[PDB]
């Protein structure tokens, strides 16, 4: 009866910043305020599950992992689930080279 509406769904919850060493495997989690849908982008990009990329949702809340993550992957992720989406700076610090260092003792 009164405010009656229903149709597209809005974040509730913007996903937090993602912060992860150079190999490692990104988490992107999010909710809606009813069951819907999303469409994890990135950099201006569309992504979708497979092998690198996993999306898993479980009712309102959403999921996304970003196996690979390297200095290139360093950019901005996007959830779109209808009109609005959230967004999520995804810095990839790179790890501590194992250079190896030569000290013969001689100068």
């Amino acid at each position: 009866g009164s405010s009656g509406s229903s149709g597209p769904a809005r974040f509730i919850e913007d996903v937090k910043n993602q912060e992860a060493r150079e190999g490692a495997t990104a988490v992107l989690q999010c909710e809606l305020n009813s069951a819907a849908p999303v469409e994890w982008r990135k950099g201006s990009e569309t992504l979708r599950d497979g092998d690198r990329y996993s999306l898993r949702q479980d009712g309102t809340k959403c999921e996304l992992q970003i196996r690979g993550l390297a200095m290139a992957d360093t950019g901005e992720y996007s959830c779109v689930c209808g009109q609005e989406r959230t967004s999520a700076m995804l810095t990839v610090r790179a790890l501590p080279i194992k250079f190896t260092e030569s000290g013969p003792s001689s100068g």
